[PDB]
């Protein structure tokens, strides 16, 4: 089971972006998948964890009410919907489970230009 | 402020569908938006309510862990992501706030063919 991030890009403050975490090798319908983020020279952080059958999704304090994790089982993909973007959301975003690599991640840049 | 539903269609059991609720006339970034559903000759039901700034999203018992509401503020749109579809999810789905009409709704058909 491997996970590939995409969908990151440039946004303005207040903007929206949806990140994708595409699974291969197995199905992620039943497993908790985490989103994490990091800026160079700073600590990696937890962002959110998807629901399971026995658990609801959870979110880091700084993103509560702004981000939403969702799944598309048919596409074997986990999303991170981002809204109300802030310059401090600028980071490389990674999806992972305890059994996967961190991955290449996807870069998000929230900028005034 | 008016809301238009789309994205409904045919799915197999276990399938996935994402419904869209597109707003016009105003922005829905700060307001709670509900999803509801109904089959002909049966009672309309509540399905889920979106988050606000002071409230987390909530879900009806029969859809918990299977559906997820999310927003795209840039598109002024609310989604209902559906997974693990069941024949009983067959219904016309409506989005609404206390200040809108029910709308034309969008039909979802979960079928064996």
């Amino acid at each position: 089971v491997q996970l590939v991030e995409s969908g990151g890009g440039l946004a303005q403050p207040g903007g929206s972006l949806r990140l994708s975490c595409a699974a291969s090798g197995s199905t992620i319908s039943s497993v908790a998948v985490g989103w994490y983020r990091q800026t160079p020279g700073n600590q990696r952080e937890w962002v959110a964890t998807s629901s399971t059958s026995s658990t609801t999704a959870t979110y880091a304090d700084s993103v509560k009410g702004r981000f939403t994790i969702s799944r598309d089982n048919a596409k074997n993909t986990i999303y991170l919907q981002m809204n109300s973007l802030k310059p401090e959301d600028t980071a490389v975003y990674y999806c992972k489970t305890g059994l996967t690599n961190w991955g290449r991640g996807t870069q998000v840049t929230v900028s005034s230009g």
